């Protein structure tokens, strides 16, 4: 249905493991959207043909604001082409940069719109596994987007991939390799909490060796600016047993989530 010379590339937008992602324009229509370009080559070596697969069919089946849309997709001789929604805020990672840390009323509005997009998630019984803030975009209103579904599964699942990124954000039983479902994405949706307030995650390292450790133990320790109410609800989402951590509509109605958050 499309080919590359439908498009006008632009700017990069950013890059991740196996190519770039790109500003582009649809030449009839006038929309614009982001390019995510993948080499073949790449996702051959790496053992990875499948993730990108169900990326797509995974997300482009996937109606929800605070979910990244895929609208199609194409290939080359030697590339693979998405054609995703374009954020034009950028990621919460470059926010992160700039800002050093956010508030509580900034942490409990994205917190918000993760646990939605992850109930609807949940609902359909996928798991997203990869939940980075260099995979949450930032929309033109300023709102939270998951995207990169690369890692996304049907749960409940195993892990058959070397995850060979940082393990900052996975649990236990994911790393340990062990069975898992959707409340793998309960204790990410804390880290990320932690690291939104904090800054830094909460077993950062300078090894994964240590980060490992860390986290099979559940080594955190927080900042004296951590108010009780933020250490209460990471305290709760940071278990080691996954049947311990709460569900997405305790998250919800959490008593920090709703006195900060800032609702439509
Ligand atoms: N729709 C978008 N709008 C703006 N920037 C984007 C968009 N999609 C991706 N980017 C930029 O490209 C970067 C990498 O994209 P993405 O996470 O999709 O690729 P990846 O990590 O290499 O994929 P995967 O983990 O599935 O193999 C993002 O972190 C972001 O900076
Ligand atoms: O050579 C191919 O035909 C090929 C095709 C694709 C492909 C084709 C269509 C959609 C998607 Br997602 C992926 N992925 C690859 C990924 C790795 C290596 C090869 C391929
Ligand atoms: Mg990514």
């Amino acid at each position: 249905q499309w080919a590359l010379e439908d498009f006008e590339i632009g700017r990069p937008l950013g890059k991740g493991k196996f190519g770039n992602v790109y500003l582009a324009r649809e030449k009839q229509s006038k929309f614009i959207l982001a390019l995510k370009v993948l080499f073949k080559a790449q996702l051959e070596k790496a053992g990875v043909e499948h993730q990108l697969r169900r990326e797509v069919e995974i997300q482009s089946h996937l109606r929800h604001p605070n979910i990244l849309r895929l609208y199609g997709y194409f290939h080359d001789a030697t590339r693979v082409y998405l054609i995703l929604e374009y954020a034009p805020l950028g990621t919460v990672y470059r926010e992160l940069q700039k800002l050093s840390k956010f508030d509580e009323q900034r942490t409990a509005t994205y917190i918000t719109e993760l646990a939605n997009a992850l109930s609807y998630c949940h609902s359909k019984r996928v798991i997203h596994r990869d939940i980075k803030p260099e995979n949450l975009l930032l929309g033109s209103a300023g709102e939270l987007k998951i995207a990169d579904f690369g890692w996304s599964v049907h749960a409940p699942s195993s892990r058959r991939a070397t995850l060979c990124g940082t393990l900052d954000y996975l649990p236990p039983e994911m790393i340990e390799g062990r069975m898992h479902d959707e409340k793998v994405d309960l204790w990410s949706l804390g880290v990320l909490c932690y690291e939104f307030l904090v800054g830094k995650p909460p077993f950062e390292a300078n090894t994964y060796q240590e980060t490992y450790k860390r986290i099979s133990r559940v080594e955190f320790t927080f900042p004296d600016f951590v108010t009780e109410g933020a250490r209460d609800l990471i305290s709760r989402l940071l278990k080691h047993n996954p049947s311990q951590r709460p569900m997405l509509r305790e998250v919800l109605e959490h008593p920090w989530i709703t006195a900060n958050s800032s609702k439509p």
